C-alpha cells in the first residue's frame, strides 16, 4: 500500500533515503497486534484512532489525556494519517500525568499491568509496547521493563532528551528493551537525542506530525516521538510473521538502514528504523 503526502518519519522508514513522502507498506498494517501506549492516555475518540483505541489503566482521577503527548505517540504507533501499524490494536495506559510526569512506582506499575492484562486480551500477531517516557537512572524501572519484555511483550522506550549517553536514564538503560534515539528528516541525530551503546535503533523524532487531544493534530520533537515508530514497525513487523517479541529489537536493528546519519558518536550504532517493504 501506499500514503502519499505522509509525514517524513513514515516515509523515511518505508525509504532508503531522506526526503520523500510515501509510506509504503504492507497491506496488513499491524491487524492482530497490539501496541499499549504507557504515556498520559490516548483520546480514543480521536477520529484518526477509527475506533482501534481504547484506555485501559489509569493511574490518575481521569482516563482523558488532558495533555497530548499519549495521543500523539499512539496516533503515530497507529492513527489512520499519522500511523505506522495503521490496523493495529492501541491500548492506554496512563502513567503520567496531565502535566507529563509520573512517580517511577507508578510507571512500573503501569508495565506490571501490561505484562498482565495482555493476557486478557486478543493479539494473535502479538503484543508490543511504547513507553515514551523515562527520568533518571532506576534499576528498579530498569527491571520493570525487563520484566515487561520477559513476559512476551516487544518493549520499546524513548533513549531519552538529554543529549547525553542514555546509559544514566531509564528505562532507556534497560539493555533487554529496545531502546530508540530520535533522527530529524535530514538523516541527522537529533540534537537532543541521547546515545550510546544502549541505544539500539534511531527513529524519525524530530518535527513529527501525529494525532492530537481535541481531535487536532500536532507537530513535536523528542525520542519519545522516535519510540512510537519503532513500537508501530515492530506491531507491523510482528503481523507480518517477520519477527516476536522477543527478537523484533534485534530484528528490526539486522534490517536497518545502515550508516544513513550524521553526528553519531562512535559506539552508538548507526542504524534506523526501515520496514524493507517492496511492493
Amino acid at each position: 500500500a501506499a500514503q502519499t503526502n505522509a509525514p517524513w518519519g513514515l516515509a523515511r522508514i518505508s525509504s532508503t533515503s531522506p526526503g520523500t513522502s510515501t509510506y509504503y507498506y504492507d497491506e496488513s498494517a499491524g491487524q492482530g497486534s497490539c501496541v499499549y501506549v504507557i504515556d498520559t492516555g490516548i483520546e480514543a475518540s480521536h477520529p484518526e484512532f477509527e475506533g482501534r483505541a481504547q484506555m485501559v489503566k489509569t493511574y490518575y482521577y481521569s482516563s482523558r489525556d488532558g495533555n497530548g503527548h499519549g495521543t500523539h505517540c499512539a496516533g503515530t504507533v497507529g492513527s489512520r494519517t499519522y500511523g505506522v501499524a495503521k490496523k493495529t490494536q492501541l491500548f492506554g495506559v496512563k502513567v503520567l500525568d496531565d502535566n507529563g510526569s509520573g512517580q517511577y512506582s507508578t510507571i512500573i506499575a503501569g508495565m506490571d499491568f501490561v505484562a498482565s492484562d495482555k493476557n486478557n486480551r486478543n493479539c494473535p500477531k502479538g503484543v508490543v509496547a511504547s513507553l515514551s517516557l523515562g527520568g533518571g537512572y532506576s534499576s528498579s524501572v530498569n527491571s520493570a521493563a525487563a520484566r515487561l519484555q520477559s513476559s512476551g511483550v516487544m518493549v520499546a522506550v524513548a533513549a531519552g532528551n538529554n543529549n547525553a549517553d542514555a546509559r544514566n536514564y531509564s528505562p532507556a538503560s534497560e539493555p533487554s528493551v529496545c531502546t530508540v534515539g530520535a533522527s530529524d528528516r535530514y538523516d541527522r541525530r537529533s540534537s537532543f537525542s541521547n546515545y550510546g551503546s544502549v541505544l539500539d535503533i534511531f527513529g524519525p523524532g524530530t518535527s513529527i506530525l501525529s494525532t492530537w487531544i481535541g481531535g487536532s493534530t500536532r507537530s513535536i520533537s523528542g525520542t519519545s516521538m522516535a519510540t512510537p515508530h519503532v513500537a508501530g514497525l515492530a506491531a507491523y513487523l510482528m503481523t507480518l510473521g517477520k519477527t516476536t517479541a522477543a527478537s523484533a529489537c534485534r530484528y528490526i536493528a539486522d534490517t536497518a538502514n545502515k550508516g544513513d546519519l550524521s553526528n553519531i558518536p562512535f559506539g552508538t550504532v548507526n542504524l534506523l528504523a526501515y520496514n524493507n517493504y517492496q511492493a
